[PDB]
């Protein structure tokens, strides 16, 4: 029931700290620090672990991954990825964790890895059809829905799913907007695309997705601009964690209730962080 902030950037340093918010108290408390700085870091919870999914160190596209136990509040190394991944979108489908696209330093990547805890090793599955770093992830009815991303010269309006039982990839409709740095989450069987830059401008705007319809509408908008905000759902909200407007990297954190199509702040961070990774656990 709380939402964990992991790494990110605070305008000058690549951070290690991480912190944990209770929507009882509307508080932020830190927790143990990851133990390599990693902004534009991908993050998801399996059995009851947050892994924190390569990033950026300040030097060094990472292809390191660690897991945060609660009950220990400490953090340990697991298997690392087969490719540097920052700006990686990671999610949890079938007991596995997926790692999609990102940037190895060079190139903007279009593989895409899973990583089996019972092995603790990472195997490829089928590519993206585009290349896609800052892309935002999510799984919605046994589907792991890619949105957005910059795919090397260009930031991507495009939309792609993948189906474990075939192994393979798919358009689905795009978004109005380009949106590179997004942040996504799936709420009530839709998937809301919240900020992001579009080549322009970083943006306010949301965009929420109907699978029944295959079309994407546009919903109320941040208070702020944010890209590489960390977006999770926990109680029926959605949270928008972070992220930089256009001027300066962010402490601050808004919900959005989807009854009322409305955002508004809550308490924020301890510390500003862009290209933040999220999970609620």
């Amino acid at each position: 029931g709380l939402i964990y902030a992991v790494g990110g950037y605070d305008g000058n340093t690549h951070l290690n700290s991480v912190e944990a918010y209770d929507p009882e108290r509307n508080e932020w408390s830190l927790v143990a620090p990851l133990s390599t700085r990693r902004s534009g870091v991908g993050v998801a919870v399996l059995n009851g672990l947050i892994y924190a999914v390569g990033g950026y160190d300040g030097n060094t596209h990472l292809n390191s991954v660690e897991a945060y136990d609660p009950h220990h509040n400490e953090w340990s190394l697991v298997a690392p990825l087969s490719t540097r991944r920052s700006g990686v979108g990671v999610a949890v489908l079938n007991g596995l964790i997926y790692a999609v696209g990102g940037y190895d330093g060079n190139t903007h990547l279009n593989s895409v890895e899973a990583y089996d805890p019972e092995r603790n090793e990472w195997s490829l599955v089928a590519p993206l059809s585009t290349r896609r770093s800052g892309v935002g992830v999510a799984v919605l009815n046994g589907l792991i829905y890619a949105v957005g991303g910059y795919d090397g010269n260009t930031h991507l309006n495009s939309v792609e799913a993948y189906d474990p039982h075939h192994n393979e990839w798919s358009l689905v409709a795009p978004l109005s907007t380009r949106r590179s740095g997004v942040g996504v989450a799936v709420l009530n069987g839709l998937i809301y695309a919240v900020g992001g830059y579009d080549g322009n401008t970083h943006l306010n705007s949301v965009e929420a997705y109907d699978p029944e319809r295959n079309e994407w509408s546009l919903v109320a908008p941040l208070s702020t601009r944010r890209s590489g905000v960390g977006v999770a759902v926990l109680n029926g909200l959605i949270y928008a964690v972070g992220g930089y407007d256009g001027n300066t990297h962010l402490n601050s954190v808004e919900a959005y209730d989807p009854h009322h199509n409305e955002w508004s702040l809550v308490a924020p961070l301890s510390t500003r962080r862009s290209g933040v990774g999220v999970a609620v656990l």
